[PDB]
């Protein structure tokens, strides 16, 4: 009934991948309830920092990473959602679902990665358990795992980044290419194809 109908909560940042020094590590700044609390109020008022926030809804959790003063992610797992901020709920920039990609202006605080212009092929994935795996560009959208391993290790890493020898944004993970659970290749929003979008 119309009386009843819910909605959907926001997104809600729940930690980071620190990247800061000499040894990337996740960094949990939000238990589950607070994340459930936070996700049906729409109100954040914790600090953020750094470029690849952990995020998570009441059902999935996944990456969002800030180019270019927006913070990126996937329409498979954020949808439409609206992000948590410390004034309540913020819309959508962008929305695409015909590139898996959302976007939200990024929050104050966070750090944005600078586009790649390099033209390198030679790139690193980092995932949500601060992972950073190396990956051979092989098209537009598409690279090869140096070392494949089974896809257990990318879940919850859509959203995430791909970069660059020199630490620019090439791309946002959005999925993996496996072959009896073992990937093999990723497929992941070019940063161009952001660029176009902004
Ligand atoms: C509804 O509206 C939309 C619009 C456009 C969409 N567009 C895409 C491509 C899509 O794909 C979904 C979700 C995504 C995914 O699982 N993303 C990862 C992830 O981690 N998600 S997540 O964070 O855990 C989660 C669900 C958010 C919480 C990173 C990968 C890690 C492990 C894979 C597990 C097995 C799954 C292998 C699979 N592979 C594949 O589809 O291969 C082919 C696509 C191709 F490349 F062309 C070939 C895969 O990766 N996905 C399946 N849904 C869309 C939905
Ligand atoms: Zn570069």
């Amino acid at each position: 009934h119309m009386a009843s109908m819910k909605k959907k909560g926001s997104v809600v940042i729940v930690g980071r991948i620190n990247l800061s020094g000499d040894t990337a590590y996740a960094q949990q700044t939000r238990g589950e309830e607070g994340c459930q609390e936070t996700s049906q109020t729409g109100r954040d008022k914790n600090q953020v920092e750094g470029e690849v926030q952990i995020v998570s809804t009441a059902t999935q959790t996944f990456l969002a990473t800030s180019i270019n003063g927006v913070l990126w992610t996937v329409y498979h797992g954020a949808g439409t959602r609206t992000i948590a901020s410390p004034k309540g709920p913020v819309t959508q920039m962008y929305t695409n679902v015909d590139k898996d990609l959302v976007g939200w202006q990024a929050p104050q605080g966070s750090r944005s990665l600078t586009p790649c212009t390099c033209g390198s092929s030679d790139l690193y994935l980092v995932t949500r358990h601060a992972d950073v795996i190396p990956v051979r560009r092989r098209g537009d959208s598409r690279g090869s795992l140096l070392s494949p391993r089974p896809i257990s290790y990318l879940k919850g890493s859509s959203g995430g980044p791909l970069l660059c020898p020199a630490g620019h944004a090439v791309g946002i993970f959005r999925a993996a290419v496996s072959t009896r659970g073992v990937a093999k290749a990723v497929a992941f929003i070019p940063v161009e194809s952001l660029e176009t979008t902004m």
